[PDB]
């Protein structure tokens, strides 16, 4: 993952949240390092494993009380535990990635540091850093309020149908889970479009040095297409280092769609109280950003990346000088056989075609489900 | 989108369906130019929100009366509820492109114009003219005679099973909004086969030139290229314009066509009255076109494209002029790694395979739920 | 399709069941000629009408019969009419597409004996006649028995459980049509065979001519790459020709393959006589065949095609002449822009993937069915 | 398949478990052949027929006893029949597969000695020895203990539940074709990842040549394209061995995975013996085992082969050697057109997308019956 300076309190918001065991130092000469973190790591990996427990210990004990809230019947036992599980085995799986991923992330950030070495007109430090900021503090404000009215709700509905305390504190892991969600959901969104925005910028290199003597642009053609390879490194390193969790983030994403679609039509269906009706449509909302935060950006870069190939296509039409047009022709070459497309530890391509698959399922386990009530 | 004197009374009718708020004006020397339309924009904007607005209010009223005929059980309100809320969704999308496409409709008509500049014998202004006047008469004649005879089988079996007129009344939104549904198909697919046309008329022209004074084809083959690439970018914008619009202009088709299907054999298994019987055919018909009006023009679009490499190909197998099969080897290039596929804002591509998904979906949504009534 | 003297029977056959209306007649010089019968023509549009009048006819009395013994209940009437509606709107398709196909016959045909000619020494003009002439008399033989056993078991129900000789004369034209589709099958069987066998034919003849007087070999090359081009425009033809009567065959196999293993299952747990058991598994069989028949050709005419692009790369590996390595470059790039594979008119790619997709499908309706009787 | 010294164990294996029916033999001057071996192919013959009728009939007889512990009801019937039927189909599948590919065994051997004759660098004997046949013996002795556990809580619960030795005998049929299915598995897997080593070590051979006198270097780049050509060729073939039995052995993952989850969920929500909840889970996790063991090595070898071309593009873009840089561009050029994966007969390409299909599948197939019981 992208470690930079514009953007330095995003990492460290990766590590309180167990999720960056590394500690990032500038040498003598500019030139951060990231190394591995021994207090750090203990840490995270002590707190994963003490929230795991506590979470799914509160759980047993909701099961195991002479009064539940949650449990009570089978289906929804199952539900619950369905959607428990699913939240710890990613929060899991991120802090496993993050755990075994120094290598990686140390190979990304010196790949962008080259990278960013070269287009240094379009660099945009504080646009940068002020949009990551405000997508990190407006991503934790959001799920801070969505808890807080989360368990709202459901100590306003046990207090009305008297001993809830207890169960509060039993459920409160889980909430704390959804913010070492939401972090991890923070850090995969700025690295991916971290890497989009570099493939844009590049773009627009390539675009304004043509468009709009010879040895440098010959020397430009060839660190554009270095840059473009190293970009496409990047993102098959970001593949690497986050394939499994963003995989089992997805599954998420659309286990929680699905039993928070259920759940909010059988309530209408029922015709209860509607504070939980504005609730479960605040965290459909939610788990639609989520999965969107998760695929725009991915989708973004490979759109990006694809269309390079079109403005050297026409550079190759405009060009009257024999060994930058070879050159020229040489990054054609390489741009035809590449890919870039985020691919979730193989099993998937991340892009925004995902979203019409969610929907192909949303849709059918849906309608097995809500008309089987009736 | 297109805006052309050959079919600019088109225009006029998007104009006057609030998907259209532009003015076009000749200038001094031929070149008809697009501005905005400052009083049609605010005239588009007012009638969309104040008859979407109207028909949600006509949709609560009935739900909230003493006597239901639409509403009625809990199941009739959610589909009579999805299918209204899914044509606004509708509507308001096409209104929302159309209000904020002035730029990419511009760079459209200009480079439209660039490429018909180049074929000036396969022109067909009269017969183009005549087809597209002619489908967009069609259509609106269809959706009028169809509307009413919705709203007059509606009446006569509210009027045996009174107190329907206000009923009628509050349901006209509806219809006026399939009205508007119905303009943007028409543009649309005026759009996209005046881009599968002009791909046609390039195709022509490349076979024409060479398999029945060199310089002349050198510029010739050029142009040629130039043209192609042009149309590419020109399928991307009608991309941009149109894809959110056109993907849940897709959704409505769905989910149309699986309702219908559903209250057809519902009805027929009841065995009721014939009339409506005939209403729901008729409705399933008009979806079925709806549906093919969207994919047709986009996929003849697309297989148009690819077929240039084709000729291509055959053209340079039968050069032995060295300047040009240099020019042919380049088309040759640039053909290779080139798109046209119309993508719906990115989540699906616009083809004829589309219908076989919505088939495996017809089918499945139906067999879960047409045989759970036995 | 394919009218050639090795298999100029098969056309025969196609005449008489209403799918060939065309005379193919040597002129002097060799060459077959293909022409428009307008006797035959009207023949077969009067069978086609007929026959599908007369099915629906008898469909129609028996649903409207004191005694009926295949209506009888709602699902079972709507069961049966799909799967005759099926294999009439199969028969009409296939009518119609043999009826507004003689140009693309004529090209065909034209295109395969200028390929033939280049390929002398690999005729084998008695294997492939024995082979087409078996394989037709094979798929007739089968369809015979099978309706005779059919007609068997339902006279032998009908009479165990008095006035049965009716309905049987009612059923007749179904069985008739079933006589036609397997006709049809038999049709494009034999011309994708062709297709697929011309194709293995070109590769052998690559891989003999080079790893197994220099001008010999370049014009050699030449021809190989045209006789691929042209099997490629004649796989184009073929799918032009059949592509929407592929589709319904495909809709049809689907469906009847659906519908008798759920007719199956259900007879299976209510343990009736074995003999309809027997005849269902046989019904099963058959259509498991005919989807092989369809399937299998176009996707080794695919495989075949595809794979010539390595035996030109391996000839290119093994070339020290400049011409002629120039030739095989080009012959490279045509393969590389190009594709074989049949289109159902563009709804689907008909190769063995298909296979899984109903696999897909046949369970999934299988689960929603086979367990909701219990 | 592969037969090596370094893994003959391995054939030895499959040569016991009617899966090999060859004999391989050094020659000698070195050379090891693979020779039919009729007295050990006549004895797979027998074994696999004998076995199947075996077990069939100590099915059909637990169907016909007065007192049946798996057969039971029609719908335990309908699924025990099933699961044995399909291990049934994927023995008789693999057997016959081992039955016919004496040609294709002996050419990929063939092949096989040509390519690791140039890596010798790379050979890595003792490492490849060791890791097979750990492999081999962790899945015998995985396998051998879950048939243990599996027949003791079977007779532990028939005898809680009295001439209970019958059915167990009539049962052990079933055990000895799952460990014929573990040898094919293992026989599987170990020729997959051979060739994924293979292409692993090909690509850290171009990587080191150049990334870290110019004849040498050219014939290296000339033997590393004919490695590459004949890996691919071995890939092939592979797939014309094993394409059917691994699509058998696909479908036998999902049955299994869907039933044992479906029994799961069942005997869970029944709260009934814990020890067989423990026994199918263990079954659950050797399914996934099984379905990772044969995803994972064809995913694992189609993504080396693809990476070569990322590594022969930066070789391009670092040689200033003429006739050198032009074996690299016809190396670019093989390497652009060429696949590598693996194709269960056409079907389907077995790569771990495979794995979210089956998802796809699970969860559905699981939402249409687990909530069916309630």
């Amino acid at each position: 993952m992208e470690i930079s300076e514009t953007n330095i309190g995003i990492f460290y918001v990766s590590k309180l949240l167990a999720l960056a065991p590394y500690s990032a130092k500038k040498n003598s000469k500019g030139q951060l390092e990231i190394t591995r973190s021994w207090l750090f790591s203990i840490y995270s990996v002590c707190l994963c494993l003490i929230m795991v427990f506590l979470t799914y210990r509160g759980l047993l004990f909701d099961a195991n009380s002479n009064i539940p809230v949650r449990m009570k019947s089978a289906t929804s036992k199952v539900v619950t535990a369905s959607d428990v599980s699913v939240v710890v085995l990613a929060i899991v799986t991120g802090v496993y990635c993050g755990m075994f991923g120094l290598r990686a992330t140390q190979e990304l950030n010196t790949r962008l540091d080259k990278i960013d070495s070269t287009l240094s007109p379009y660099n945009n430090v504080k646009k940068d850093r002020w949009r990551a900021y405000a997508m990190a503090t407006v991503s934790l404000i959001v799920i801070g309020i969505l808890l807080g009215l989360d368990v709202g709700t459901w100590v306003r509905m046990a207090q009305e149908m008297e001993d809830t305390e207890l169960n509060v504190q039993w459920y409160i892991p889980f909430y704390s889970l959804y913010f070492i969600l939401t972090g991890l959901h923070i850090n995969f969104a700025n690295t991916a479009y971290g890497l989009g925005r570099r493939y844009k910028r590049l773009n627009q290199m390539l675009r304004t040095s043509y468009l709009s003597a010879t040895k440098n642009k010959s020397l430009l053609i060839r660190a554009m297409a270095d840059n473009h390879e190293s970009l496409g490194k990047c993102v098959r390193l970001l593949s690497r280092f986050y394939g499994i969790a963003v995989l089992f983030i997805l599954v998420s994403c659309l286990l929680h769609l699905v039993a928070t679609a259920y759940f909010l039509f059988l309530e209408m269906l029922n015709k209860r109280d509607n504070g939980y009706v504005w609730v479960q449509m605040l965290w459909i909302i939610f788990h639609f950003l989520r999965l969107l935060m998760v695929v725009e950006p991915c989708h973004l870069a490979a759109r990006e990346a694809r269309k390079t190939i079109q403005i050297v296509c026409e550079i190759e039409r405009k060009v009257f000088e024999p060994i930058l047009v070879e050159e020229t022709k040489k990054f054609w070459q390489q741009l035809l056989v590449d890919d870039a497309e985020f691919s979730a530890s193989g099993l998937c391509r991340v892009n925004r075609t995902i979203l019409t698959s969610f929907a192909s399922a949303i849709a059918t386990y849906l309608v097995i489900l809500i008309q089987f009530q009736k």
